[PDB]
């Protein structure tokens, strides 16, 4: 039984993209893009009303295995999406004129894992060479300043940079999809939890982007909109400057593509709770989210290159 207001298991959430496509053909599409460590499907999912030529925004949640608001967040995505679709201005203008691929979830096999046996895991549940420690931070695992300070060189630690960069069959997955359809990808959003912010490039060094002026004042804006709502207070700016050095970052990976509108989104809480997140707070938080999230699209749609 799947509900937007609880946090489904892997099994729910995978039965939901079978069946919230079929309930919404003209609007929905579901491919698999690659499978994860253990044999998972990756599913992605394409919203909007197909058309010729379409720009698109491409969206992950769940990379990190803990973080079971930005699961529920991208579900929700997809519930506001469908439901006001016809019915609201904005939403209808967004999926004619755009496509959003969703990722519900990257990390399936760590999602998995913190349902049956370690409700804060991060990692993914790959193995590694002369060690029994597992994993590797799919967030430190694209090709971008990859395994720099920031990033560990120890399997055993939680932002183990893996192997190599794209190590991670989820990661490679992930990056293959963005740069087989790079021409009509025109902005990245990863969301996380938790800390509430909102981030742009760059986090694999401490420099600050071409547009970083534009970024800086659409950022602002965004967490402007998102405060309307219920008065949640997010900071924003760029990673490194704000958060920590975090480098291997799909955001940053993204953006050195040629995606310039580029964004993570760390959402609720400051740490009462934290990863663990009670259910009662999924609708506010997605709902003041979709304020940010529609306020980013407006402008990527204003500002098409
Ligand atoms: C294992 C750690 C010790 C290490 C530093 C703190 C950690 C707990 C962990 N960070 C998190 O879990 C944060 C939430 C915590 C932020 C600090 C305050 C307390 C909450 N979530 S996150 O992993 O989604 N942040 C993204 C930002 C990356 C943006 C550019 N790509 C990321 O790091 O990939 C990394
Ligand atoms: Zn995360
Ligand atoms: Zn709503
Ligand atoms: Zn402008």
């Amino acid at each position: 039984g799947h509900s937007y207001e609880k946090y489904n298991n892997w099994e729910t959430i995978e039965a939901w993209t079978k069946q919230v496509t079929s309930e919404n053909p003209d609007l929905i599409s579901r491919t698999a893009i690659g499978t994860t460590f253990l044999g998972n499907n990756i599913y992605l999912l394409k919203v909007g009303k197909p058309g010729p030529n379409k720009p698109a925004i491409f969206m992950d949640c769940g990379i990190h295995a803990r973080e079971w608001i930005s699961h529920a967040f991208c579900q929700w995505f997809v519930r506001e999406a469908v439901l006001t679709y016809g019915y609201e201005s904005h939403m209808t203008e967004f999926l004619n004129k755009l496509d959003f691929y969703v990722l519900p979830v990257l990390n399936i096999d760590g999602y998995i894992y913190t349902w049956t046996k370690n409700r804060m895991w991060r990692k993914t549940r790959s193995t590694n060479a002369g060690t029994t420690c597992i994993g590797t931070d799919p967030n430190r695992n694209f090709d971008a300043g990859w395994c720099t300070t920031g990033a560990s060189t120890d399997p055993c630690d939680e932002t183990y940079c893996g192997s190599a960069a794209e190590s991670e069959k989820e990661t490679k997955a992930l990056a293959d999809f963005i740069r087989n359809n790079l021409s009509s990808i025109k902005a990245y959003l990863s969301i996380h939890s938790y800390s509430q912010h909102i981030v742009y490039p760059y986090s694999y060094d401490y420099k600050l982007p071409e547009n970083n002026a534009e970024l800086n004042n659409l950022a602002k804006a965004a967490v402007k909109e998102l405060a309307t709502l219920y008065g949640t207070k997010y900071t924003y700016g760029p990673g490194a400057t704000t958060l920590y050095l975090a480098p291997g970052g799909g955001d940053d990976w993204a953006y050195d593509q040629g995606i310039k509108y580029s964004f993570t989104f760390e959402l609720r809480d400051k740490g009462r709770y934290g990863f663990i997140l009670p259910e009662s707070q999924i609708q506010a938080t997605c709902e003041e989210t979709m304020l940010a999230i529609k306020y980013v699209t407006n402008y990527v749609l204003g500002h098409l290159y």
